[PDB]
C-alpha cells in the first residue's frame, strides 16, 4: 500500500504550513 | 486505521520537528 507517499505529503504539509504561518507573522513584525 | 496514521504521524513529525530546531536556535541565536 501507499505509505511513502502518505507520510511525504503529511511532513510536507506540516512542515511547509508552520514554516509559512510563522514566517507570515514575522513579515508583518 | 491506516493511512490516517501515516498522515498524524507524518505531520506531527514535521511540524514538531520543524517547529523544534527553529525554537531551538532562536533560543541561544
Amino acid at each position: 500500500e501507499p505509505e511513502i507517499t502518505l507520510i511525504i505529503f503529511g511532513v510536507m504539509a506540516g512542515v511547509i504550513g508552520t514554516i509559512l504561518l510563522i514566517s507570515y507573522g514575522i513579515r508583518r513584525l
